[PDB]
């Protein structure tokens, strides 16, 4: 057992309120109340962040922890907070997008934020049975939460192995992914094959929830992968009774138009 496994256990054990305090002490929030609206009503021409994953991204590029390039594919885009993002980036030549949809799943919003044209939405799709691609840049976002660990170790694992199949594609690409459960032995062992072979290592965003242990792995950082996730358990665990809020920041506005 990790200090993460009992992070989670930790945090199922809390009272209701005891989890809303939790969720949200200390973390960084994008101010989406203008966004939201904008979306519900069915605004396409707008460049606010169509979810709270384009800061997310934003902040792993401007601190040079990934360099999104030339064709990019976005495994798991949802709404498309991500392709946006890499749409908007100059050095991005073009987006494939692919999601599920489906009940109880994100379809791609669809809007005119900087660089849309250049992103292909294909909605209706699995990415774990996809035939990988020619990609310079391979992003996947995927990780749902469920209270059952194993059950986020094994969702976890099964990303990895996709980012192994695209590697084995594109051995050349640059990698960003979501690590929803780093906390979880099958999952440090299948981090630590990836980058023994691709290098990489691991960092939390500050937009993160503390409802989740979800990491960022990227080809372009560094880092043991054991110390990575021992010191956000950790942090974690080191924040229940912490009743400060959030950090309120503006929301990532890229503008509209094409590229
Ligand atoms: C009920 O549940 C709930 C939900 O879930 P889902 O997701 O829907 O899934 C379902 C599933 O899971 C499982 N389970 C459950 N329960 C149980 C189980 N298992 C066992 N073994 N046992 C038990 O008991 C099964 O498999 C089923 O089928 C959830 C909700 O959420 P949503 O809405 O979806 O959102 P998201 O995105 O996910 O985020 P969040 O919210 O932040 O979450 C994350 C995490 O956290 C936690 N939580 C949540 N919540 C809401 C809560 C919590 N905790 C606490 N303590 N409290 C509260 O309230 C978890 O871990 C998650 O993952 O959730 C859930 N819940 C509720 N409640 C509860 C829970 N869990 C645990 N505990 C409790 N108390
Ligand atoms: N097997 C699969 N194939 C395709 N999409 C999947 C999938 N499993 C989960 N997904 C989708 O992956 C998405 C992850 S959410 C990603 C948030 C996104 N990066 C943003 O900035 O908006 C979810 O919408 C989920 O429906």
């Amino acid at each position: 057992m990790t200090l993460g496994d009992l992070w989670k256990r930790r945090l199922n054990n809390c009272t209701k309120e005891e989890f809303f305090a939790y969720r949200r002490t200390g973390i960084l929030e994008t101010e989406r109340d203008k966004a939201r609206e904008l979306l519900r009503k069915g605004e396409t021409n707008m460049g606010l962040a169509v979810s709270r994953g384009t800061a997310k991204l934003a902040w792993l590029e401007e601190r040079g922890y990934v360099n999104l390039k030339g064709e990019v594919v976005d495994l798991g885009c949802g709404r498309g907070g991500w392709s946006y993002y890499a749409a908007s980036r100059p050095a991005v030549m073009g987006v494939k997008a692919y999601t599920i949809g489906g009940k109880g799943h994100e379809a791609p919003k669809m809007v005119t934020s900087l660089g849309w044209n250049l992103i292909k939405f294909r909605a209706g799709m699995d990415v774990f049975t996809m035939q990988p691609h020619r990609a310079d840049t391979v992003m996947c976002d995927i990780g749902e939460s469920s209270p059952d660990a194993a059950i986020e170790g094994e969702r976890t694992r099964k990303v990895i192995l996709l980012m192994e199949q695209w590697k084995n594609r594109n051995p050349s690409a640059s990698c960003v992914f979501k690590v929803l459960a780093p906390y979880r032995p099958e999952v440090i062992e299948a981090l630590h094959r990836f980058q023994l072979q691709w290098g990489g290592g691991l960092v939390r965003t500050p937009f993160s929830r503390n409802s989740t242990h979800e990491m960022y792995y990227s080809t372009a950082i560094s880092g043991n992968i054991v110390n990575s996730v021992n010191v956000q358990s950790r942090k974690l665990l080191a924040r229940f009774g912490d009743q400060r809020g959030p950090i309120r920041v503006p929301e990532m506005d890229l503008g509209v138009g094409t590229r």
